[PDB]
């Protein structure tokens, strides 16, 4: 991987919605690891874990819309 095309706040709304698996708006690391298995990585309870505090910006615990474009474009 050298870059990924992002394609405005809308690509990522798609992306949102994957990675959401449950519809409420907010991604958990339940969501997060279940999403990467279906990408085909098995990521354990510590590795998604980091990945939700790099993620999360208000530190909550859950990755809503904002918190989910500013770390998919910035990265
Ligand atoms: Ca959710
Ligand atoms: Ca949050």
């Amino acid at each position: 991987s050298l870059m990924k095309d992002t394609d405005s706040e809308e690509e990522i709304r798609e992306a949102f919605r994957v990675f959401d698996k449950d519809g409420n708006g907010y991604i958990s690391a339940a969501e997060l690891r279940h999403v990467m298995t279906n990408l085909g990585e098995k990521l354990t309870d510590e590795e998604v874990d980091e990945m939700i505090r790099e993620a999360d910006i208000d530190g909550d615990g859950q990755v809503n819309y904002e918190e989910f474009v500013q770390h998919m474009t910035a990265k």
